[PDB]
């Protein structure tokens, strides 16, 4: 027949605070069952942890996410379906945090553009850049540990609230306390 | 080095009723990369007629979208100093070509908090797919005929319309009118 790939989604959101409250969401439609996710690369043990209940209804929830829960998911159901697609689920808090500034502002025109910078007092590898959906680069030329963003155009009808995260590609789903928040002042 | 895949999404959003405009964007670290877009199992021409401008800024605009329009994409940045993964794919949908169905509450609209209700997505002309879309979606399958059955998690006051569609498996991105909008009545 036709078994739709399920979507699969974290509710609040897949980028979370160490200690903190998440749940994993698979559903392919209809009220249930053979909802099955796993994690990419290296069996989660959680999982298994989850009441037939909820897994039936596809909420994997996860009281307070560590470490150990981070990493790339993917959910199916069942015959059986396609997986959906990748949930890459990230814990913070790992490592200090880096700062995040506005170059040369935080004032812009409307439907200009503006360079985000974070810049890290240890090195790394890898920078995530997320307006409270994430942007992920790698180091810039000339810094020490510092990645620049290109955000743009900007437009008063929205919220431009920043956050980013430095963090290793040996682990790429554990990230670094978050950076201040930064509020563009769209003109 | 490290070249993290860079993320791919549009705007205003993935589900666009024929005849309107749309950008898809692909973006990563600097201010301008060798970023290159693609759709799967068939090429797709307009993304050649993308002036260089907009290309390195990681933009892909769509002004009036058509049939031809729908798909999977991808994408990814530099060349073969090093190109980055292709970022996760982007299901392009656009709406409209087929007869609206009809979407109602099993047993109604009017729910208490934190409960579940049934909503359904039915079609006056076979389709053996449907999808459910919170004014994201999740698409479901009927299931001998004409009808899907979506279960939509705990309900809460802290807003929820839906409007469902009918399509055909061998052509998953070009959707059917929008059923009426419905909105669900929390108590």
């Amino acid at each position: 027949g036709h078994l739709p790939k399920p979507t699969l989604w974290a509710e609040p959101g897949s980028v979370i605070t160490q200690g903190s409250p998440v749940t994993l969401r698979c559903q392919g439609g209809q009220e249930t069952q053979e909802y099955r996710l796993y994690r990419e690369k290296k069996t989660a043990l959680w999982i298994t942890r989850i009441p037939q209940e909820l897994v039936k209804k596809g909420q994997f929830p996860i009281p307070s996410i560590t470490w150990e829960h981070a990493g790339r998911y993917r959910c199916y159901y069942g015959g059986r379906s396609e997986s959906s697609d990748p949930l890459e689920l990230v814990v913070t808090g790992a490592y200090i945090k880096p700062t995040l500034s506005a170059q040369p502002s935080p004032v812009v025109n409307s439907g200009g553009n503006v360079i985000l910078q974070c810049d890290s007092q240890v090195a790394f590898d890898g920078f995530s850049l997320c307006k409270e959906q994430c942007l992920n680069s790698q180091p810039h030329a000339r810094g020490s540990s510092r990645a620049i963003f290109s955000v743009g155009p900007v437009s008063p009808s929205r919220r431009w609230w920043y956050r980013c995260y430095a963090y290793d590609s040996n682990s790429p789903y554990e990230w670094s306390l978050p950076s201040d928040l930064l509020e563009l002042l769209v003109l």
